[PDB]
């Protein structure tokens, strides 16, 4: 086809028509990943050299989509990873990507084959992380993340913008920092969840492609959040967790195209799991619609769906169990929060029956969560039904058996 070493010979050609149409058959072959040749190493690797000598001088502006393509191919190369990871290459890719605080009209299609590469360079080299970080990339791409209502920016440009400010937010600290504290990344973020999603007549299915979106959102404001929030916070933050946590009930309470409804409810859960825990509230303020769960004058949709979510995500795991820790420790405040949910979730998960261990029960399951070798998984089951149990140790041994509560009680001390 078009191996390499012939598109490099065509580059040491100085015509410029036989270097386009050698990049254009180039960027043909190799834009599926299974093209991926050990054999070509060192031949990637000097016609990278080639490319981002011209990169970082400037690209021409006929056939620049090409000359993006075939780095955008690189890219995908541990080893050629390196040519490209330098201060003026990764501002020339800034500059087409137009995050580079210069400007002070858009190709799309130049715009969306700039972020491809600079998503694969700050993915696996901490050369690009750190001068991405010093370029302040995060500050025009959280700027135009909140203009994506005024413009009307496609697809693919919207998920690979969102996907780089995941990339840089969980492999820079301080570009996460900057997020949060600087940028006004949870509010930001939470304005693009809801237009997202369609919201202000519930949301029931969202499509497959809004959904690409909002599972990058819930993954960028997971990383800002994770650690960031005091959960001793100020009536105004309470207010905008309050927000962003009745937008994540509408996740839960909806389903996503394709298999992606598991992924969609796990991000959602992981992200309610880091909201100040008074916020949660929200999760049982659904008013009561005729066509739902009750009990004891409450909706229990909501509570009822994570319930099912833990009931699924307890099946598929092994040895991962934590992933269910957020649930639980959700589904554990709002039982502490409301006596309804408390005593639904009792009858749901600890019936009055007649070897608390033994069983393909949810209450089993959640008993040999009590004997595990994390240590927070096993805190998380025990304090679930230990509230439940309405703290009363008594009741808390006879449902998990002495053997499996003895963890808790001397922990708890």
């Amino acid at each position: 086809g078009m191996e390499p070493r012939a598109v490099a010979d065509a580059l040491e050609t100085g015509e410029e028509d036989a270097v386009t149409e050698a990049l254009r058959s180039f960027n043909r072959e190799h834009s599926q990943s299974f093209t991926f040749d050990d054999a070509q190493q060192e031949d990637r690797k000097r016609l990278a050299k080639l490319l981002v000598s011209v990169l970082e001088q400037g690209l021409s502006p006929k056939h620049r989509v090409t000359w993006l393509q075939t780095i955008r191919i690189l890219s995908r190369d541990r080893s050629c990873l390196d040519s490209f990871a330098s201060r003026q290459s990764l501002h020339a890719l800034a500059c087409y990507a137009d995050i580079a605080i210069s400007e002070e009209p858009p190709d799309m299609d130049v715009l969306l084959e700039s972020l491809k590469c600079l998503c694969n360079l700050v993915l696996s080299s901490p050369t690009a992380q750190m001068l991405a970080a010093e370029a302040r990339l995060v500050v025009r791409l959280a700027e135009r993340v909140g203009l994506y209502r005024k413009r009307s920016y496609p697809h693919e440009v919207q998920f690979f913008d969102l996907r780089l400010l995941f990339l840089l937010t969980a492999l820079r600290t301080d570009v996460r920092q900057q997020l949060f504290q600087e940028l006004h990344g949870v509010r930001l973020l939470t304005d693009a969840l809801e237009l997202t999603l369609g919201v202000a007549n519930p949301l029931v299915i969202l499509p497959a492609q809004e959904t690409e979106r909002a599972m990058e959102i819930l993954k960028v404001l997971f990383n800002i959040t994770f650690d960031s929030v005091k959960r001793e916070v100020d009536e105004e933050d309470a207010a905008l967790y309050r927000y962003l946590g009745t937008l994540l009930r509408h996740c839960v309470m909806a389903d996503a195209a394709g298999d992606r409804t598991e992924e969609f409810h796990g991000h959602t859960v992981n992200l309610l799991g880091n909201l100040p825990l008074k916020c949660l509230d929200v999760l049982l303020a659904l008013e009561l619609h005729e066509g739902s769960l009750e009990f004891m004058g409450v909706n229990m949709d909501v509570i009822n769906a994570l319930l099912a979510f833990l009931e699924k995500r307890l099946h598929q795991t092994h040895r991962l169990k934590e992933c269910v820790a957020p649930v639980l420790s959700v589904l554990t405040e709002c039982a502490r929060m409301h006596r309804p949910a408390r005593k639904f979730l009792k009858a749901q998960v600890l019936p009055p029956l007649r070897r608390p261990e033994v069983g393909d029960l949810l209450r089993n399951k959640l008993v040999r969560l009590m004997t595990h070798l994390d240590t927070d998984v096993k805190r998380v089951a025990a304090e679930f039904l230990f509230v439940l149990c309405s703290e009363s140790v008594p009741r808390f041994i006879k449902y998990t058996g002495y053997g499996n509560a003895a963890g808790l009680l001397a922990a708890r001390g």
